């Protein structure tokens, strides 16, 4: 984690990733691509738990 | 303090901060990472101490 979650209880946005190590460009669409599927599988799976959404 | 901190003492609006100085972007993470820990080094030391909180 690189900040706590609460600005406040309520906000909505997307908890966005911040990568480090360099990246180029196709390492920024996979970790896109792997952050946008594992929130579906936490979604799918694990739907009370919300923290990768808003932090 | 940019205006008067008495705009509304019962107002408990947040104390926005308004950083200048040509900041990195990570210089805002470190700055709001600053407001967060001395909000909490403030209630670890002076609990009753009420600026950072709504000022």
């Amino acid at each position: 984690l690189r900040r706590p979650q609460d600005k406040d209880a309520k906000g909505d946005k997307d908890g966005s990733l911040e990568v480090t190590g360099q990246l180029g460009e196709v390492m920024k669409e996979s970790a896109r691509i792997a952050y946008t599927f594992a929130r579906a599988f936490l979604m799918q799976h694990a739907p009370a738990n919300d923290y990768l959404v808003t932090s």
